């Protein structure tokens, strides 16, 4: 049976974007702020669309390897070694309108 | 009808966690790194569970208000005024 939930929210406050991580008890509906960090970059890039959770199989792992390979051309964090992609992996599909 | 895709990935590299935002064009299949940011905290808390996208209706807006009200007790960023929660909003279900 459900023990509770964790939520990850992108919340604007004072015109700035933050990531908030919240825990919630199923039985009491009592809530806890786990983390509040930012400002964070907005999700996505261009175009409207709907977000979905996808699995983290080989295709998603190779997207992570792509991202690290590209970042290593930039070098902002030094030379990085890809380890793995973790859940959740989110995908937005953008339809031409 | 499909223009392309965007991905938001949590990727460990050199044992540090980063958020990577990637675009993919449907017609060319080309991929672009939009943003790479971190180190970031891992999503969720301890314990496993399954993630889903939820809507940003009143329940979700009130979670955002909860968060801003709580953060305003500490004040690491000063005093904040809640504006809104945007998409995507993610929910992880934890089972007993
Ligand atoms: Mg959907």
């Amino acid at each position: 049976e459900i023990k509770g939930y964790e939520y990850q929210l992108y919340v604007y406050a004072s015109d700035k974007l933050f990531r908030a991580d919240i825990s919630e008890d199923y039985k009491t509906r009592g809530r806890k702020l786990l983390r509040f960090n930012g400002p964070v970059p907005p999700p996505g890039g261009s175009g409207g669309g709907e977000w979905e959770i996808i699995d983290i199989g080989p295709f998603t792992q190779n997207l992570g390897k792509f991202a690290v390979d590209e970042e290593n051309k930039i070098g902002q964090y030094g030379r990085l070694t890809f380890n793995k992609v973790i859940r959740p992996c989110m995908k937005k599909t953008i339809y031409e309108n």
